[PDB]
């Protein structure tokens, strides 16, 4: 019993973590098989980030440039490329750490644990999701970019995230291992505002399912309600729709508790009517909107 | 800039984890050198759970009833012996991943990684703080005994805790590595009530200015108050007293940010009074009380 926000093991990226040096910009980068992955901004200076043309300042390095430290050992640059926001370093050695892994591109509710990393050196471990605006809130101080996002299945790491940026509002952009921006943020020191940051419903519900699985359940009501009633009440709060997809994946929550889905949204619909009245829900005083469906069921049954 | 509750890397704690199996009951043990450290109940049936006498239980065990798997692959136990609440299974081999380690008690108040594992598996990490009831509010399921809590300093991992019991009020018991319960509980399966849970005064106050360094000011006030008047509220609320041990501990926060211990207790005095009216402070809806003012300056600074 008990219900925490968890982050996946980080060993197996931990392994990955090296330190990426140009010029005078200092940032991480992630070692899988022989290539290191890194944000393309380690070659700009801070002056650059105003209106980098990557391709331009790219042309005046060499892989000799690229200084790229696991632990305390050099690793030899071989060859270098720019795909997307990202780098991709060639070195001579594989990464005799380098875990199965895939790279994913996650939708925005997805969940993910970063590896927040100075100097390639891991600082710690928490779970993010990536907002329906496409940013994620994070904790990421300078040198903290090449931190990586994933998740595992059993032996696979899903790399989903890199971190670029803090938009001046303190929040954070970055890319998938592609180095494709989340949302339609760029790699440039310029205006970038976050759209609405709306909760995300189907992640609320099931922590709902969390919390009476895990004995608080005061906030279960008499009522049910229709997807549209549920919806238009979700519009007013700035809450994500709730789809019939959404209702699918809460049906092993809904199985296990013997609460059908409907009902919780009209548990959920009197919570964002009436507020908590002071009373907390599995420690917490908002309504949690960072764990999945999946992550729900992956805790409240162990998996490892 | 963002602030999060963040887990020590946990890497070099997966390498220590094993699975142990006694009988019928498997749970999670930690190999440090050649001894492999676990709650001694995994001697127990769960009928032995009801009033166990563990000198009487161990004497029909010998080594080779004690089965200690690392990976898929078995280890030799050539001795054992009860410290307290704890088995220690000496191993004919040393643990080649046995990273620096101490194993330290910790004082309530103090905050923690647990790396959730069953089966001797990493299943998640997540940080905790042992309550001033010694309590943790922890999240684990039947086969996460002997998950073990740590820090981190640098190289150095510091066991501060195992898992050994839920009490029926769905909150966690354990021991430190030396095997001595924290708090009044018994790895026996009985009444045992956990005390008022308060708040950790001195990690509010850290938490309070880890808001004001990352830009959430809203709670600042005109106001200050006395080490004397603030603990007259502080009581009031169940918070823990602050003592002149725990303003100095907050040096440093109060030299950064320029404002004095004092004023900030008078900032959390006029939250605990008139509470958040639907106003947050770093993404929460109370006074988060699971960082210390270490865990505050390590996060804002970037220790790795
Ligand atoms: C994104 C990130 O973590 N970066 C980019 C900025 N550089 S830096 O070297 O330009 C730098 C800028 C500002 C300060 C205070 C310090 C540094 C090292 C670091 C990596
Ligand atoms: C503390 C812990 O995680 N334990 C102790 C109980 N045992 S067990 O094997 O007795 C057991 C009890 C109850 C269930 C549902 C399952 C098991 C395996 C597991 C380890």
């Amino acid at each position: 019993s008990g219900f925490r926000k968890m982050a996946f093991p980080s060993g197996k990226v931990e392994g990955c973590m090296v330190q990426v040096t140009c010029g005078t910009t200092t940032l991480n980068g992630l070692w899988l098989d022989d290539v290191v992955y890194c944000p393309r901004h380690v070659i700009c200076t801070s002056e650059d980030m105003l209106n980098p043309n990557y391709e331009d300042l790219l042309i005046r390095k060499s892989n000799h440039n690229f200084l790229v430290q696991a632990g305390n050992v050099q690793l030899r640059v071989i060859g270098h490329s720019m795909q997307n926001c990202v780098l991709k370093l060639k070195v001579d050695t594989a990464n005799p750490k380098t875990p199965k892994y895939k790279f994913v591109r996650i939708q925005p509710g997805q969940t993910f644990s970063v590896l927040a990393c100075y100097n390639g050196s891991p600082s710690g471990v928490y779970q993010c999701a990536m907002r329906p605006n496409f940013t994620i809130k994070g904790s990421f101080l300078n040198g903290s970019c090449g931190s990586v996002g994933f998740n595992i299945d059993y032996d696979c790491v899903s790399f989903c995230y890199m971190h670029h940026m803090e938009l001046p509002t303190g929040v954070h952009a970055g890319t998938d291992l592609e180095g494709n921006f989340y949302g339609p943020f760029v790699d440039r020191q310029t205006a970038q505002a976050a759209g609405t940051d709306t909760t995300i419903t189907v992640n609320v519900l099931a922590w709902l399912y969390a919390a009476v699985i895990n004995g608080d359940r005061w906030f279960l009501n008499r009522f049910t309600t229709t997807l549209n009633d549920f919806n238009l009440v979700a519009m007013k709060y700035n809450y994500e729709p709730l789809t019939q997809d959404h209702v699918d994946i809460l049906g092993p929550l809904s199985a296990q508790t013997g609460i059908a889905v409907l009902d919780m949204c009209a548990s959920l619909k009197e919570l964002l009517q009436n507020g908590m009245n002071g009373r907390t829900i599995l420690g917490s005083a908002l309504l949690e909107d960072e764990f999945t469906p999946f992550d729900v069921v992956r805790q409240c049954s162990g998996v490892t």
